[PDB]
């Protein structure tokens, strides 16, 4: 379904 | 700034 696997790209949310 | 690298989990949207 859909595209990829999971949502968005990375792991949370920033840059540290 | 924030925490992790990247935003959300993964890679896209869904499962395929």
């Amino acid at each position: 379904v859909g595209a990829x696997a999971x949502v968005x790209w990375x792991w949370x949310w920033x840059w540290x």
